[PDB]
């Protein structure tokens, strides 16, 4: 086969399939050219849509393509959301660099299509090509093929507008890989071995030169201008109460150090090396109560493992994970750990601890006023930077959720148990932090599903879901009857409103279901959201209030699908700080319009930027076209947040690359680290931190 046009960019005018949202274009000289507004505009949109659904089914394994160019000085991230007449949606991403024009290809068959985001069930696309593949990122792999109804090229997030030209819309056949295409593309340090970039790493020997020479640069002391804690040593001085504490300074937010110095934190997160290790293949399985090809497959892309007897061995791991009555397992490696050693470890010497010392005076020279989220709880006493500290509420308790599934269930706060796990959890952070001033704050959970924007049953699925249950077993159900019935007073009341024939409170106490969510409904799913999480936050705060009064409660990270006015306004009563973790370019303006009425100092928990010029497959949430692009996408972000004035900082997710194999836990396999997997700090993300934490303070304080 080959390639098949899908329209004709000959003719005066666009084919009836186009349309658009905040984008202008203009088909001229077979190119359509496309200024997407995002700058203003959160979403920005191609539609293409024909009358009659495409039957793409017999055609073989296919990929639909398109070529494009981008006119700009910087990089567009465009998603390529594909949707059958179902409704399920193949989502992926591609990277339109400034320059050459780029070939993409978005592959619907291959199984099932080739794609990096399985883990070891991946079927590898073809890299290295001059066509990029592009990355699946959300939905449906497989989709029905049969009945394909839209596909939107999507613009969003972005902090700034773009000029693409797009040309050759067609369907593609796509070649099978070679099964064995992997095979030995990994080296002993962990990176690519079949690519090249400015800092890889190729032998223990250029490795003890450029950590000889990052040693060397990182005598030269910490970034300058700091209190003892970080803060702004010139800023306009605040009330010292001994403690991290927030204060509204000039009319904007702000923290203030212990001693009084305005704060802002800046800093990474993932300071640990337990999101390191990544799958070897060996002992690889995952059944019930082949695998066994993913195994060799996985095995067979690594040049280097250690003998057993190899002191680099120490560096093995194993994973064994239960779930849904399948067991899933396997040995595990760390490359960075093995790195670690390299650089640091001749003749016994204690790696860990230097590469402790190190990671700190790299914070200090960079300028970071912080150690991030998830920082190994060796480092809490290490009084030269300051850090957060992180807990987490698990065990035995009543739960809700949005689906009979339970999958990502949240805890019922109305049972006596959540209580007393919350307490178990302040207890050990406690244990911890040993009541240190120098702990910023404590995150408690993170990222839960309180509800996702854009539907009634996405947004209010617990209110929902919860309804639907019987009291007798579901202390939140109960709260949620006397709620209304306080609202209500009768049944008759609740009936004419929510147009149901309920008998008495016991039988709506018993479960309601077939809802059909009417105008009055939702005020009152509103309502029993808000409720609910507001007991959440109530007895978290209480129970780190007890054993810990003097420090900061940061909140629960929310995720932009896991959150809503309702659980911010849950939170904003308890909270001392507000954290949402954001993977878009910046704060833009038109998602942030809420911050003003809730009135919270706010903190970004996690963000990033990756690419893959340095050997990867996937580039990650938010993507850049090289390396230096990473560093000036950082800085944009940061400007963006150092702007705002309810927001009191941010941390970058994350210290480390990903393996390129992936995280042995979820198979993450992102470029977006400061430093390789050879612990090679990045240099534009380094400099770009430099920038942005020499420039922040002044900017920030007038």
């Amino acid at each position: 086969q080959g390639a098949l046009p899908l329209f004709d960019f000959s003719q005066s005018t666009l084919p009836e399939e186009f349309s658009f949202s905040n984008v202008e274009a203009n088909l001229r000289f077979e190119c359509l050219e496309i200024k997407a507004l995002s700058k203003k505009h959160f979403y920005t949109s191609v539609f293409i849509e024909p009358q009659q659904n495409w039957d793409w089914s017999d055609l073989g394994n296919f990929c639909f393509a398109f070529d494009a160019r981008a006119l700009d000085e910087h990089s567009t991230q465009m998603f390529i959301n594909i949707f059958d007449h179902q409704g399920q949606m193949h989502s992926r991403c591609i990277n339109i660099a400034p320059g050459k024009q780029q070939s993409f290809m978005v592959e619907l068959k291959g199984g099932g299509a080739c794609n990096y985001a399985s883990g070891l069930r991946s079927n590898p696309c073809p890299w290295g090509t001059k066509d990029v593949y592009a990355t699946w990122m959300w939905g449906a792999l497989n989709i029905d093929l049969s009945a394909i109804s839209k596909i939107e090229l999507s613009i969003h997030g972005s902090l700034l507008d773009h000029h693409l030209l797009l040309s050759n819309f067609r369907l593609q056949s796509s070649p099978a890989v070679d099964p064995n295409y992997l095979s030995g593309i990994i080296d002993r340090f962990g990176q690519n071995a079949q690519q090249e970039h400015a800092q890889k790493i190729h032998s223990e020997q250029e490795l003890a030169e450029v950590t000889k020479a990052e040693l060397t640069e990182l005598a030269k002391g910490p970034m300058l201008g700091r209190s003892k804690f970080g803060g702004y040593l010139d800023g306009p001085r605040q009330q010292a109460s001994g403690y991290f504490r927030t204060e509204k300074i000039a009319g904007k937010w702000s923290l203030v150090d212990p001693e009084g110095y305005p704060y802002f934190a800046t800093g990474l997160d993932i300071i640990r090396l337990a999101n390191t290790s990544t799958i070897t293949g060996i002992d690889y399985d995952h059944k019930l109560v082949t695998a066994k090809v993913a195994s060799e497959v996985r095995r067979a892309m690594y040049q280097w493992l250690p003998d057993y007897n190899d002191p680099l061995a120490e560096h093995y791991g194993y994973m064994r994970e239960l779930f849904e009555g399948a067991v899933e397992q396997g040995e595990t490696y760390s490359f960075y750990a093995a790195n670690l050693q390299r650089k640091y470890g001749a003749d016994g010497a204690d790696y860990m601890a230097k590469w402790r010392d190190v990671t700190v005076d790299r914070m200090l020279n960079w300028g970071f006023t912080c150690l991030g989220n998830w920082t190994a709880p060796e480092f809490y006493d290490n009084q030269r930077i300051p850090f957060f500290a992180n807990g987490w509420i698990i065990g035995e308790f009543d739960q809700v959720s949005s689906g009979d599934d339970f999958w990502a269930a949240l805890p019922d706060p109305f049972d006596p148990r959540f209580r007393q796990r919350a307490a178990a959890t302040v207890s050990q952070v406690k244990n911890e932090i040993k009541d240190t001033p120098w702990c910023v704050g404590i995150f408690i959970d993170n990222e839960k599903s309180w509800g996702r924007m854009g539907s009634i049953d996405g947004h209010y699925g617990i209110a929902i879901h919860t309804l639907g249950r019987s009291a007798d077993a579901c202390p939140t159900k109960a709260v949620f009857v006397e709620l209304l019935k306080t609202k209500y007073t009768v049944i008759e009341a609740l009936n004419q409103s929510w147009q149901t024939n309920l008998a008495s409170w016991a039988d709506l106490a018993k479960g309601v279901k077939g809802l059909t969510h009417n105008s009055a409904q939702v005020e009152d799913y509103a309502l029993l959201l808000e409720a609910f999480a507001s007991e959440y936050f109530r007895v978290v705060k209480q129970e780190l209030k007890k054993q810990l009064p003097n420090h900061l409660y940061l909140g629960c990270r929310f995720a932009d699908w896991g959150m809503n006015p309702e659980v911010v306004r849950a939170a904003a009563k308890h909270v001392d700080v507000v954290s949402y973790n954001y993977y878009k370019e910046g704060l833009h303006p038109e998602p942030w319009s809420f911050l003003a009425d809730i009135d919270m100092p706010s903190i970004i928990g996690e963000f990033h930027f990756g690419a893959l010029d340095s050997g990867f497959f996937h580039a990650g949430l938010v993507t850049a076209c090289s390396q230096q692009e990473r560093g000036q996408m950082f800085e944009r972000y940061m400007q963006t947040v150092v702007d705002n004035p309810y927001f009191v900082g941010a941390h970058y997710f994350q210290y480390i690359d990903s393996p390129i194999t992936g995280r042995s836990f979820d198979g993450e396999n992102y470029n977006i680290g400061f430093v390789s997997i050879s612990d090679v700090p990045y240099q534009p993300m380094v400099d770009a931190a430099k920038r942005v934490n020499q420039s922040m303070y002044p900017k920030r304080f007038r």
